[PDB]
């Protein structure tokens, strides 16, 4: 279970990554994104 | 703990799908958005 | 490992709240966002 829960929690992690340099070049518009 | 911690870890994974839905949406500019 | 991940997840809670913010002040506009 925990193990398991880890795997989930990491891949949230890169998924929150990911939305976070998505969400920033929307923001900022980076290469205009 | 680890019950109500699957239950944080899936809460989390809807609303980081809802997210990327939602930022899928403005990067594509579907239906305008 | 419960306890690490606890703050993982609430690290993950937080970013994800960020994200929310963000996304729905980049859909809705507000304040010219």
């Amino acid at each position: 279970e925990v193990e398991a829960l880890e795997k989930k929690v990491a891949a949230l992690e890169l998924k929150v990554q990911k939305l976070e340099k998505k969400v920033e070049a929307l923001e900022h518009g980076w290469d205009g994104r």
